[PDB]
């Protein structure tokens, strides 16, 4: 009963949300009531407005799916020009259909549930004239109130038509100061928090690159001024796609406020002939009377659950060593074990090995050369990769008593080197226009994912390569964005070729462990969780960058999600040097921790001994713990997160101190999500009640330029 | 158990509030350690800090009762100069005693209660070197979580001591980023809020008029950044003190942030013999995790139950006729009747005959002369007041059957004009400096109330005027400050000879409906409460001006304390003309509603009649109930706020549109303060549920400059 | 003519900056005209308030030397106790005085300049009613757009008067959106920049230490919001004087802002006797039209040419090596001249020893015991201090061809530890109260500056 139908009224109800708006008998147009807290029963109807100016009754009325050029002169959800020519579109309510449980989407990544957790309302609509049906569908998963919108348009005329605009989402508020966030950054500084004031005008965001991409991420929070991260109440929408996207909010001339996310519309001209359908990628929305905080543990709870489909969702990370920082490109055989020897000797579960073991003709040993040929390099893997990979999965684990290493690969499949052995053979795969110079960004081509022998190529060598050898993890990494396309078509079509590779690949292969990367963040989107459970979260792994980073990809993606590894000082990104317990401490809030340095350049075996051990005991409280974020780094130099379990019987705190604070007094950080009258110990000690830890807090002194602390906490 | 005592640790707890401090057995010093929400069990002791530069332990510690000389740089709540000249103080902690219920306070209004409803705690500090001890009161109200300071300085010693400053209440407050609010204004706009971040250094604000002024109230909240009208923390402080003020906020330094309230220091050299004692006014202080709005509502509950003590504290008030911005000084015997015929011809159950009615040889005829003369001016009255007031006190009420008139009238006991017969007989009876010239202000001068023989002649002269005529009803004004004084003791015993006669008088007559004034909000504050139920919010009686002063003044004290009168336009100090339906609707949100006209210059009966029918209606509301700023005149042009019954059963919503809105929407009212899942009818006619009316709420349009809407609320 | 008087009116005009007050002749007293950019010629006067409520006409005027408890409720420049025991103060104007050049300030610190730099008006108040008698000091330094300001009071009475509150500037401001800039910070955060937006009420920053502190600077700035360091226009406020301060801005009912700066009331009870007077410190002023950073510019040129007088004010300092740091109290002899070889072989030339080199029976090696006794250490020097002070004058230094090495020492006269000689001989010259406790900071106690005894004591032991 999530879903309650009366009249051309549709209401979809979660635990501390409703989703309300009707059909009009009129203009057969969708007009939405209200999106936000409960309410049940007879709703207040808005007194009609008053008309003069050019801004007739369509403008001022709050519309579920908006159209252009019949006198709403607001951004619209759909742009359609009809196969006469015209980009008219007046698609008015037919009927609909309520469904338990939430179907499928064709090609594209998409939550999933069954019927006890999600319920399907689709409102069907058409276009008399032109013949162009319209499939709005409405998803709750009322546990975490959440709204999940797609649409479908579907050509039933007889000639072609092409979209030109197709927002999978579309809201419009009523008159009210909102301010807006999102995620903001670029190469080694992925996902910083902006906030802004939403004007009368458009502001937004979005990608070109062909993919969502470090510059915005494919999400974005409308909430009221007041609001903070435990107070007020938020609104937030992340788009479930790995493409360009477009984020557009519009304060409208009236008042209103028209939020919508999508396709970008400069990518997007389909052409649909006759009976074809185009199905947009789907658009998570959580409501929180919460706070910003409350709307991210619902997106958490409801990724978890819902969409990362992967049996680690909820499985605990082992501890791995990546390669790629420690030796880069300099390395054969004899390295690749010496560093699996050592990394199985500090406790470390998983050595992946990175970038540099593949090319034959024209070896990987840089930058420059060996994208596509995928087979190990005979100079650095004499006698095959099968036996280097076996005596690796051997080494037994420190400190463990029983299990051996794991072994773990670096790919990066979509791309190519102009030197190669593929790209002479097959120089026509790639993404170019005509004879337009093919511009390289790090010595790559992209190859065209729309085109099915690069989709089975892919298929092809990925699974020779998981079936050679113990490979029980794999990195999928991607290092650039598109540039020149053979056709605006060719956006779209790229990514349903890389969801048919990558549902095909993860299906084929349960059991490894996948990882996301595209020089980091370049694809933190939805549409890769779907498939892999974890993803690079940056390249920048200093200690203090991340803080911020992972503070700001935290805001919509679970911390279970995000890769984050212990690397070497001075910082290869910043030149920064940060202490040691400070690094490791930035990298447990992420569900993959590891370490990414040559281990003989650490000097102190048994700290970071002991540092693995610490990791390993806070992970599953990241895995599976509802996250806090009790102060922001942009707010001050004390940025602090708590970690509380489910059931709520342990928490942990992350606190930071990231500049040095000379002759001033502490903050105090008072924490949040326990329980007021239960007893809490702190790190084996001194016992408090919830009450007290929550409204009072806890402070602590360092007399460093870095501090850091973990802190424990049971219930009873 | 309100006040718990463990050690040296005392902690006062109220309901959703906790107070905690202890004595440093080393130092003998009070250190606060929390003051905000409920904390229990043990709490967390901060850290050491380490101490570098001039700064001591002593800089980096809450204080309680700091002093300063001996290390503190910071403001102090208190300042001795002994009788060997030192300004030094080493107030030790020497015991403490707990005792249900609450001590009066010596010469001055406190607030009062029984064994149940409240608990206090004396601390007693005590100084070897100069033999000067300090007691300090703390009481707790734990159902408004209300915590009441006073303190007491009394010489020990052998010769004089000096209190340079004496604060009330001094409180620390951790390092976090604060907001200050308070009320400023002047003449004809008292209480316009205002709210500033706090820096370091000093902020705030007092009063040098001798009495509690229209510049600055004796009233400030503390709140986070975030905290808005029902959202978040915020610590509320009312001085119950009639007189000059001092308020200060300082962010000292290390960061920790220091308010106090109390006298103003430099109207304060208060001589202490050996065995004399100096009381400070009582600080009433309220936290609140539910917004500047909770904070609020648990202030008027406190008042209405613990401070005015006036038998009308919970009774309505009736509507009334005051006769000054209708006839000014322009009348006698003959207009007076004339505005009393068509007063109760409209509905009006009370009458006030304002200034112009006395003096004799110096008639007050204008504002230049009869001040002190307190008998009727025969030229005006021939036959004396008790005829005319017999013929006014026998005109039945309209609508009412059976009751009759009631009459008020004016006086201005605490002046004197030079034009009069007291001033020529006792012209040492004012404030004066020796030969200093002897400013006017409105020609008059200040009967100097620290003079039992000044006090004995206004007692007198009110107990043969409240005993000649049939007067229930009496508006005490006061329309200047203090200039010149005989020396700075006097500020402060004018306001004790002050308080025994307003004890007196209102002790003498409890049947008397009495109203404090002073040209409006000049003496708005918690000390004329105590014994007076109402006080005149503004001379501006302006529709518009009045919802920003009458929702300022309701930061601190209750609707049910502020009379509002509906005016003439064009109005006589804005020259704004405003309908008179708003202007009405304006005046229902005061506790006491009248008019303030010639009812001449009105030609529409049935609706003056009709509105005064309304504001009997919501009068039992506005005076009972729980008041939610919804949107305030600041934020918007559309305020609107809502009076919701102590039990539920009721509501009634006060919702205006000052500016004209052309061709936009409205917003959205939201209710909050209602049960979610109750029924509610609103106006007779929809129903709706109270989660509907809090999360979605109501729409008002208008077509008109101005518009306002009352609406009632019937639960089912 | 940096300097115009017409009948009452006082005009002080600078390069780009006009100051332009007035007595009236009805109260007496002086009301602010412009305190900005240039004038000239007829001054536009403001039209006459419309009174009402309880502040009068000496609440909506822009007062030169306002007192408090005669009408005016905002934050006074002045307070006095009358020998009756008022506390009210009915200063008039009588008369003024122009000079060429700037007088000296007895006893404290001043700009100074000479007839073509600066010129001075005085201007005389009397308080006919209690004897009291002020003379306000103004002197304009043309080329840089500044205004000092001070102030005396003299009692003509025959009882004592007590001075509790005197600001030696007090400036009244129209109703404008003003911010205020100034230095807070504590040890080892000095001088961190603030900027607020003045607020009806009272707002500022003081020292209580008895010294202008790490806390807050004696320094303020008042500009526009919209001020930048290079537009816009802003008012500085600098006291010249080391101890307590107070900074007070306040916008009062009415909207105009106040802005003053001197004493610390809180630290001023100053009784004088018939025929005293107290002087108040200078307040140097600049006004700038072009940004804060051209007020700065005007400050620092005026103060390294009419305040800094010693002859290093234009003259480049020696690159020097203080050994606190590298060394602490770890050191005797030898160390000494390892580190003054080493810094003369850098090219330094200028070796500064710090801490530690003094005290005999009670030494200087650590924070806890010698301050007072200002003789070498023996066992750190046993010699004495001059073989080695000649020794290490006498290094030559790298790339100089030439030039020797010379050197500096520390000294902290004021302070004392109680685990000193001095402090065992002379207990009494500590500031102190009775029989409070005398609480330590870093192990020592004040020494009192106001006994002769103790400046002679240091005038002395510096000499010799």
């Amino acid at each position: 009963n999530a879903i309650v139908v009366d009249g051309t009224t549709f209401a979809l109800h979660g635990a501390g949300m409703s989703y309300v708006f009707h059909a009009n008998t009129t203009t057969g147009d969708l007009i939405t009531d209200h999106y936000g807290a409960s309410v049940s029963g007879a709703l207040p109807s808005p007194p009609e407005p008053v008309v003069n100016g050019w801004v007739g009754m369509i403008g001022r009325t709050r519309r579920e799916f908006p159209d252009q050029g019949r006198g709403d002169f607001r951004i619209p959800a759909v742009r359609i020009r009809q196969t006469a020519g015209y980009a008219v579109s007046d698609l008015r309510y037919q009927g609909h259909e309520v469904r338990d449980g939430k179907p499928g989407l064709p090609g594209l990544p998409a939550t999933f549930g069954e019927a006890g957790d999600v319920t399907t309302l689709v409102v069907h609509l058409y276009d008399n004239h032109s013949a162009v049906a319209a499939d709005l569908s409405y998803s709750v998963f009322p546990e975490f109130d959440a709204v999940v919108r797609s649409v479908n348009i579907t050509n039933k005329g007889n000639g072609n038509i092409t979209i030109e605009h197709l927002a999978s989402m579309s809201v419009d508020f009523p008159f009210e100061d909102l301010d807006l966030l999102g995620l903001r950054g670029d190469w080694a500084r992925e996902a910083h928090r902006m906030r802004r004031r939403v004007e009368y005008g458009v502001q937004g965001f979005g990608s070109s690159t062909g993919y969502s991409s470090h510059l915005h991420n494919p999400f974005f929070v409308l909430a009221h001024p007041s609001t903070t991260e435990s107070q007020g109440e938020a609104w937030g929408f992340n788009l479930t796609y790995t493409g360009s996207f477009s984020a557009q909010v519009e304060k409208g001339s009236q008042g209103l406020t028209r939020a919508l996310i999508g396709f970008n519309p400069d990518q997007l001209s389909w052409t649909l002939g006759p009976g074809e359908t185009l199905t947009s990628p789907e658009c998570v929305s959580v409501y929180s009377s919460d706070g910003i905080g409350g709307m991210s543990r619902k997106f958490h709870r409801l990724y978890r659950k819902h969409l990362i489909r992967s049996k680690y969702a909820t499985l605990d990370r082992p501890p791995l060593l990546n390669s790629w920082e420690g030796v880069y490109f300099d390395y054969n055989q004899t390295g690749i074990e010496r560093l699996a020897r050592q990394s199985a000797a500090l406790g470390i579960r998983l050595f992946v090995m990175d970038d540099g073991w593949f090319g034959n003709k024209y070896p990987r040993t840089s930058d420059k050369a060996g994208l596509g040929d995928w087979t190990p390099n005979p100079d650095r893997f004499p006698d095959g990769l099968e036996p280097v990979v076996e005596r690796i999965t051997n080494l037994p684990v420190n400190g463990t008593a029983g299990e051996k290493l794991r072994f773990g690969i670096w790919v990066e499949p979509e791309m190519v080197n102009p030197n190669s052995s593929l790209y002479r053979e097959h120089p026509d795969w790639v993404l170019h226009a005509g004879s337009y110079p093919r511009t390289e960004r790090r010595n790559q081509l992209v190859l065209n994912l729309a085109l099915p022998e690069v989709q089975d190529f892919i298929i092809d060598f990925m699974t020779n390569l998981l079936n050679s050898a113990d490979i029980s993890y794999v990195k999928w990494d991607n290092n650039r964005g598109m540039h020149e396309m053979p056709s605006t078509r060719t956006y779209h079509e790229y990514m349903l070729g890389l969801y048919r590779v990558l549902d095909t690949l993860s299906a084929r292969f349960p059991d490894v462990l996948w990882e996301g990367c595209a020089s980091g963040g370049g694809r933190f989107d939805a549409g890769i969780l779907h498939y892999f459970p974890q993803i690079w979260t940056s390249d920048n792994t200093d200690g203090v960058d991340r803080i911020t980073i992972q503070f700001g990809t935290s805001l919509a993606y679970p911390p279970s999600t995000m890769g984050a590894h212990l690397s070497a000082v001075p910082n290869h990104q910043t030149s920064r040097t940060v202490p040691l317990e400070f690094r490791a401490h930035v990298a447990m809030m992420g569900g993959s921790f590891g370490l990414e340095l040559d281990p003989a350049t650490l000097q102190d075996d048994p700290e970071v001994r002991r540092l693995i051990k610490l990791a390993e005991k806070v992970n599953p409280l990241v895995i599976n713990g509802d996250l806090y974020r009790l102060r922001l780094p942009e707010e001050s130099q004390w940025p602090a997160a708590l970690f509380v379990a489910e059931d709520g019987s342990q928490a942990v705190l992350f606190y930071f101190q990231v500049g040095p604070n000379v002759n001033h007094a502490a903050p105090w950080v008072r924490l949040q999500g326990l329980d007021p009258e239960a007893r809490y110990t702190v790190d084996g000690n001194a016992t408090y009640k919830g009450a007290t830890l929550m409204n009072l807090g806890l402070q602590f002194t360092f007399d460093s330029e870095y501090g850091s602390k973990v802190v424990f906490l049971e219930k009873q």
